[PDB]
């Protein structure tokens, strides 16, 4: 079982992108299966578009098409690549102190932003081309300043004073309307309107010092998912206190990094699961949590009650 | 330590077959020892009969007699072999969409079944010639968990079992060919059907959340049924008649990403003086042997009355020695 | 992931110093962060004062101010340095057979002590100027092997000789105010704490069940608890509010057993029981414990001062990442 | 902590030779301390004489002197070296199908024995020059036949039908008078007299299938210790049922191979250990068990009561 180096969903949360020290793999979420794999070598970042057989490979930057098994182009950077995100219009590569913006169609360079250092490789992109924005932190060389950069016209739009301390995680909704950020102490969540900059929502989490790792919106932006180092995942409703919580089984490895993504509500069959969770079918919002130890976890929450969420399944990546 | 690709007991559970990336090995169970080995190359499938020095080897089909060190015959197929099972009467080869049946004696081809694709290479075959039966899944081209009961003696299907709503994940047949147990890909419900009539006899619930199942195996006396899954835990269901009767927990050090196959042996006498079971000097303990894909063997004991969590006595290594 | 050769807290326990084979790093504890780092070379001793941007760096002795990025001084020694400690008044450098004491401000040499060889580089420094004491072991030169010398840094004259243990001393620790001293023999079975001004042994603790090595000892800020870590991969807490260890810290099973582990005890803080099912008032004070190991991980625990017992683990970071 | 590859006592049981994937180490037993170490490379076989600064090095054969830091000689063999043993007069190298015998002084080759294949690299050699005997199994090409070879005159002396099954472990006492064997069943231990060949003692062990790994004689030959895969070590008295037993603590790793060596009886201080085992001092026979995980253990047995033995210390090798 080779060690993995990168794990991430796609822009819709219906796939798993995973790259090991020996190769990379592409999974699925509801009809679980191994769509693709190559045992080429160590891969540090494997990012995928909205399916469409498009991938970006970063060695432990190359763009490949898995259907045609060809290589579109290769680009080098003076420093190590820290993060890559994509939408249907723009390609952005983030480095230690520079942000590169590319046209996803032509591959031509469009603009380069000189930013203050980002050791954590933090950026967030709106995946919809209707409101194509880019947000990145602006530390002073006034700590949690986030630069709302408009990729459509290649000009910044406004600067938001998000938090007094360092920003830990940022995410943009699917429609590109809202932005959410979390401070380095990981106790307060702030959600901003990217158009005006007003603070709309504030959430409490992490009663003790548990750092926040990842934040993700649902497809309809109804729910917000935050994963930290406490092996517990909180759910906040964008309709204060958390709405629902996820408790991973204790037997799991604790030396893991966990991300999450919330999908559209689906129907689950009671007869399939006799012991737990026992109306043949109920509407339950699916939550998918993948950890670096190589396991995909599926949880479901009742849209009215909330509370601690059951685990329907636990599948094994890398096998 | 070479990577191993295949582990299977014999049809009686008294031997161990195994295949590495460099060759294959054959062990024994009660007087543990390495009967045979061969450093040829990558072996994917190593199947053995009831001892008798007959082997089937599939590289990563050739049948070899190990006592004579000779080759009986070699059979080629258009596609890769996914499973091979034997009894003392018939030889069965499964491809992803085709099933081949051979006579073990004369080795002439007897039948061929064109089946819907089986990417998992699932099968269950009765090892006794008195009740020689073959069962394989029949997915459509909700009618997903249909299993075809095929009689090997006359080479004709007998009945169609509407086993499960979803795809079948694992299937096994008792030693006498009387019963069959299947499980869906969710691994939450274990069902047992009588192959003679087709009526469902037993239905067991396994675990709480849906997790993958690796293999199912009956006892030699058909008293208990063993299931192994991704939970790093092995459950035992008592068929003397729901919830599992007794469960097997591997040591916490064991890697969780390991394939595990198990087998249940006949009850034998153990000394309670040496082992503080927590007392008569000796009581009959049912032995269970569990081998993992990392290369270790585990010996447990089960109390037919008490059941519960089973104590572990010893542990070996199958790689090296 | 480069190998790390040295980890220690500051004299207050709110910071982290660390030395790799490629450089050194400085962290923080409550609002966790990386204050400083340089990829200069191999570092074996990285000791810091009470913040104040003052460091002692020994290659695999140089005093560097991290805020100014300048060099206060550079001093050489005939042999390799084994330990360095500071308070806001004095600086101590220990070689295998010699002890050098420097004034922290003027940096001129004040005293030199010729001691019997200490290959283990063991000392203990009181961080308060009111009770500035240094203690070092004095074994006979080749039963009375565990003799330790209580040395006063203020007047540069020894005060008394303590017959600590029968065997060689393995670890020493002085409380924040310089009132108490704790010692550990090479067998690690008995922990003894002495009152430095009077010399009487106040408390005696039994550690574990069998003899095993001890890595380090450290007091709490308020001298309420004493923390010892040993090769059994278990950390014990002894309550000095007054035998058997009061509370025990069990690291996760997946952790390597061959890890140097140092710990520290912080002041009690308010934690929300709604988030953490301790097993209930919304908030209760729980003493936080930070345990950093040589593999490069930090572990946060909480102890209930009344209940004590086995401690729950809240979170785990990863130093060097 | 680099993985170790080889553990062995010296011919007297007062020293520890250990080989890592990075180098080799030489420990001591009663004043436990690190005598020597070298970070040269992987070593698979490290054998030491009765102190005397003599070592045998086999790569993962070189004879080196640790005090002079020089090499005595280097000899190669057609096949991989399986085992090496020494006394004060002879040097023995065993391959799969051959046994090489050397004069430890002149380094000249003396004799070569053609044997049936021994994949386990099994032997037993008498450490005393007065009765210098060598034994090695002789399987057919009648399974447990062992050839008693006289190293003094370089001629075999007698053949004993030890066991009906394959031989698993052999050991010879310090004075070279007695011999011990164990079959692959691990249930029967038989002790032979080399002079005559008669079966002297027979001991019962291993009620279930636990293979026997190593057998060792005490210095006075009063006790015989056998170690298996069951995490338990039994003690037999050469004055049926085992005399005493060693139970390692449960928290230890189970993927361990333990060897043992019983030393001369010594006195222990009861005051040093208040928490366990509570006369100021009493005579107790020390037993040393080192495992492949890197831990050394010291047990003590009361020569009259026997029974389960207490554990005094657990020191961490390799650290």
């Amino acid at each position: 079982s080779p060690t993995i180096n990168f794990i991430n969903f796609n822009q819709t949360g219906t796939c798993i992108s995973l790259g090991t020290s020996k190769g990379f793999k592409i999974f699925n979420c509801e009809p679980f299966g191994k769509f693709y794999s190559e045992d080429s070598g160590g891969y540090a970042i494997v990012e995928m578009l909205f399916s469409t057989s498009l991938l970006a490979l970063v060695g432990i930057l190359r763009i490949i098409n898995t259907k045609k098994h060809s290589i579109i182009c290769e680009v080098t950077f003076p420093t190590s690549i820290l993060s890559v995100k994509m939408n249907k219009s723009r390609l952005v590569v983030l480095l230690q102190e520079q942000i590169y913006i590319y046209d996803i169609n032509t591959m031509r360079l469009l603009h380069t932003i000189e930013t203050n250092p980002n050791p954590r490789g933090l950026m967030a992109m709106s995946p919809s081309v209707a409101n194509s924005y880019l947000v990145y932190p602006s530390p002073p060389k006034k700590n949690g300043d986030v630069i709302v950069f408009n990729l459509e016209t290649l000009q910044p739009t406004m600067v938001i004073e998000a938090h007094k301390g360092e920003i830990a995680a940022m995410a943009i909704s699917f429609d590109g309307t809202l932005m959410a950020t979390a401070s380095d102490k990981g106790t307060i969540i702030r959600v901003f309107d990217i158009e005006t900059g007003d603070k709309i929502y504030q959430f409490r989490r992490g009663t003790y010092a548990t750092r926040i790792y990842s934040i993700s919106f649902s497809e309809d932006s109804q729910y917000l998912a935050v994963t930290g180092s406490s092996k517990t995942v909180h759910i906040f409703k964008l309709g204060s206190r958390h709405f629902a919580s996820l408790k991973l089984p204790v037997e799991t490895n604790s030396h893991v990094m966990t991300i999450s993504s919330i999908g559209s509500p689906i129907d689950i069959d009671t007869s399939e699961y006799p012991e737990l969770f026992e109306e043949p079918v109920m509407k339950m919002v699916p939550i998918r949590v993948v950890s670096s130890d190589g396991y995909l976890y599926n949880f479901v929450m009742d849209p009215e009650r909330g509370g601690d969420c059951l685990i329907l399944s636990q599948y094994s990546i890398l096998m």
